[PDB]
């Protein structure tokens, strides 16, 4: 498929797994928001 | 000092510089309470 | 329509109106996903 | 002590138990950096 090129694209290093699955769900989360920017106004 | 056993350590791609410093800031948030879990809570 | 049961309501009081719009982000957020949960992911 | 002038106080509808327990922690968590910012930064 190979995706467009988006924004920059920085990384973060998450101590401990448990928080790191904790943040993965909020990264997720921005993400939809973004592809509902490219959907109608409503 | 600091701690002993570290927890793991992976990682997360961020796209977006603007968002990007905004995960960031969640990360330091968890970091600090990590550090609070050494004394009873008080 | 929308959601047959709905989930509990509880509140939260955000002090400081800058940090107040930063969760609210958040709300929205988790509640989009929600509103996935309906068709299996793909 | 504490803080003297507090800042504004708004609220927040959290539906569903489950993700009320993960928002009240980002609460607390932010709330601790503002007991920091009274000391400068070290």
């Amino acid at each position: 498929k190979k995706k467009p090129l988006d924004g920059e694209y920085f990384t973060l290093q998450i101590r401990g797994r448990e928080r790191f699955e904790m943040f993965r769900e909020l990264n997720e989360a921005l993400e939809l928001k973004d592809a509902q920017a490219g959907k109608e106004p409503g």
